[PDB]
């Protein structure tokens, strides 16, 4: 009857907290993520659209043999397209990433993000979030990881859990980034550790289908498990 969704921010936020402990037991420093530099980072997530990791990596790889970025951003279109022909689109993709390499060398400094460091976050997220193929998840990630700024990033599995446990109602994905960092404190090692320990969650556990709630340290605290028991359904959209 009394669903953490429906309860104050002030609870859902200690919830939040609570959940962030217990999944810090479970997986501790354990780190599932690329952690990629920040130039990697941004091109792989353009190539990363409908395609699968190994051919998102490889079509990455395949790029960094036509040279260095100078390289890139100068050569035809249809070689950089022919280069990542492993991902999606490849017509598309090439576009926005030579866009963005342009974009990137124009800013202080030289095929570097350095300079995102010092700028008030909303504006660093909004810098990011402009370049062609970014989205606000790896625009929050390459902020947080690589620059240590206080913002959290939203995958897919840290918004499951989340959502099925209650600490925010059903949403959007990016709505879904400001309202969890209103439950959350501006201390980018804590959102870090949360994040990664989400991301453990959600594949050992916490699956898209079919999750192990008898195997869920979260599960007395559970939105999805006090509504469905065992059942809890696929987290569809
Ligand atoms: S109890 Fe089940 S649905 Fe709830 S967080 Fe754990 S695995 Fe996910
Ligand atoms: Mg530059
Ligand atoms: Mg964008």
């Amino acid at each position: 009857a009394p669903l953490n969704a429906a309860r104050p921010a002030e609870e859902r936020a200690a919830l939040l907290a609570w959940v962030k402990e217990r999944l810090h037991e479970e997986y501790g420093d354990q780190d599932p993520t690329p952690r990629r530099d920040p130039m990697h980072e941004l091109i792989s997530t353009i190539l990363s659209q409908q395609t699968t990791h190994a051919d998102e990596e490889a079509a990455y790889q395949e790029l960094r043999t036509l040279g260095d970025w100078d390289a890139i951003t100068l050569a035809p279109t249809d070689a950089v397209a022919h280069a990542i022909r492993r991902s999606n689109y490849p017509e598309s993709k090439a576009p926005r990433i030579q866009e963005t390499l342009r974009r990137i060398k124009a800013a202080p400094g030289g095929y570097d993000l350095d300079f995102l460091r010092d700028l008030p976050v909303k504006d660093a997220l909004k810098w990011l979030t402009d370049l062609p193929g970014v989205g606000v998840k790896t625009a929050s990630l390459v902020l947080l990881f690589n620059y240590a700024r206080p913002v959290f990033p939203v995958d897919t599995h840290v918004h499951r859990v989340s959502t099925r446990v209650g600490v925010i109602p059903r949403m959007g994905e990016q709505a879904a980034h400001r309202a969890l960092l209103a439950l959350l404190p501006p201390d980018p090692p804590y959102l870090y550790e949360l994040h990664i320990n989400f991301l453990s969650h959600g594949r050992q556990v916490c699956t898209w289908t079919r999750p192990k709630c008898g195997k869920c340290i979260l599960r007395e605290r559970c939105d999805a498990y006090a509504l469905y028991g065992d059942k809890v359904p696929s987290f569809s959209e």
